[PDB]
């Protein structure tokens, strides 16, 4: 069989990559303040009062959108806790909501379980509320957070992601996070950790340097762990990563479907269009990353219908786009073929476990797909066998109509990364043959999938 090349993903990282999309839910005391996205920790707990909370309605939105996981803000930097923790009074325990007898996190994980969605927790490292205590020290806070982490990792079922926002967290040192890490890893062994700054040695996935929904081109799963730590001076190290990076810590791309992270009625006219979301999908999922897309629940405790509709149409457009691989039915010829078991046709078979592979030592390959009828396409996708590491580092796609003139596709010329998935949109071409050029790499190519497609009219 093939041996892996360089650093490889863990089982958690594979599971995570396979989600492709994750939902964020920013919900809390901010929602009940007027135009606030970052709370000071001084709002009265009494104002938290969703009129008819319905997390099931959130899950129905995610079903409609094709999204298999969700992360809730159990506590944002304002420090207000959405579950009745035994370790603070600054929580739903003292809200007007349900006379202080509610538990949003409970309703969230119960709804996730009922709909078969993976649940995840955002629990803010920087806590502005705790900072207001004249008795605050980093060491006491470390124990405070650990107790709360212990509640959320013990009493709320299986947790698939823990999110550590690096905003305001520079005071928190590595031994602090180590303590937190052991609790998470021991109680929830499958839980992916989104690690920032001083949490770097414990991170399963990294930030990619912006909140616009654009991972780098290229975007390597690998990078130097120091890039995560010294976040502010390594934008490209996070956004693009490094082929010779010392750690396998792939990029998770986060973006709100609205201008703000929290809900504001004024932004109902500002929800990202289906086309914007499609661009974002292509610059995240389509760039060897994973898209974490925020839907902020409102004061009733519902997801707004424009947010729902646009996410649902994105899903519809994706399904139509990629339902027919227009290369299927082709006659396939390739140089550098490891064997029949790894024939280039495996790129076209829609099977989970098969792939095209080259011969050891040989990093280049040329694969020509000759089509029964001339086709028209404006999109292409390629997927590497990531269990075997980043192998190919330069690739291009070409076509011809007359059989003699190979024409380049400008958008798909001298690309570098493949990884989990790379998507390229291009001006519409007609073609009788399509050539896939694997031009360079660290090891022989190993490719699960290759296809060309016609983008949905929805886009
Ligand atoms: C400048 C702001 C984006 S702060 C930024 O937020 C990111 C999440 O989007 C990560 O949590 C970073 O660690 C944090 O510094």
């Amino acid at each position: 069989s093939l041996a892996p090349c360089g650093l490889v993903p863990s089982a958690r990282q594979l599971e995570w990559y396979n989600r492709e999309m994750i939902a964020f839910f920013h919900f809390g005391i901010n929602t009940f303040e007027e135009y606030v996205n970052e709370g000071d920790g001084k709002a009265s707990t009494a104002i938290f009062n969703p009129t008819a909370l319905d997390c099931r309605q959130w899950m129905q939105t995610l079903k409609a959108a094709g999204i298999p996981a969700a992360i809730l803000t159990a506590k944002h930097a304002d420090g207000f806790c959405l579950w009745p923790s035994k370790y603070t009074d600054y929580s739903v325990k003292n809200a007007a909501w349900k006379n202080g007898k509610g538990d949003v996190v409970r309703e969230f994980v119960d709804a996730c379980e009922e709909y078969g969605l993976k649940a995840g927790i955002y629990l803010g490292p920087h806590d502005r509320h705790e900072h207001l205590s004249p008795l605050y020290t980093t060491e006491r806070y470390k124990e405070y957070y650990a107790h709360q982490l212990g509640e959320l990792m013990s009493d709320y079922g299986k947790i698939w992601e823990t999110w550590w926002d690096g905003a305001g967290a520079d005071e928190l040192t590595t031994p602090v996070y180590r303590h937190w890490y052991k609790i998470v890893r021991e109680k929830q062994p499958d839980c992916v950790i989104f690690g920032t700054k001083n949490s770097y040695p414990f991170a399963d996935v990294r930030w990619m340097g912006n909140e616009a929904g654009e991972a780098g081109d290229p975007c390597w799963a690998t990078t130097d762990s120091v890039a995560i730590r010294d976040e502010a001076q390594y934008y490209k190290g996070l956004n693009e990563g490094m082929l010779d990076g010392d750690a396998y810590i792939p990029a998770e791309t986060d973006v709100s479907i609205r201008p703000s992270w929290f809900y504001h009625a004024e932004e109902d006219s500002r929800v990202k269009s289906v086309r914007e979301l499609w661009d974002i999908y292509c610059t995240s999922v389509g760039r060897n990353s994973v898209l974490l897309l925020n839907f902020p629940p409102d004061r009733r405790g519902l997801i707004h219908s424009t947010d729902s509709l646009h996410a649902a149409l994105l899903k519809q457009g994706i399904d139509e786009t990629f339902s027919t691989n227009l290369l299927r039915g082709a006659k396939v010829k390739a140089t550098n073929v490891r064997g029949a078991k790894y024939s280039p046709e495996k790129m076209l078979d829609n099977e989970k476990n098969t792939y095209f592979a080259g011969k050891d030592g040989e990093v280049k390959a040329d694969i020509i797909f000759t089509l029964p009828k001339t086709i028209e396409f404006d999109c292409l996708m390629i997927e590497e066998v990531i269990e075997l590491g980043h192998r190919t580092t330069k690739w291009s796609v070409e076509y011809t109509v007359d059989g003699k003139n190979w024409i380049t596709i400008p958008e798909a010329t001298d690309k570098q990364a493949i990884g989990h998935k790379w998507i390229v949109r291009l001006a519409p071409v007609k073609a009788k043959q399509v050539r896939l050029r694997i031009q360079d790499g660290k090891a022989c190519p190993a490719i699960h999938t290759f296809g060309v497609y016609k983008q949905s009219p929805v886009f």
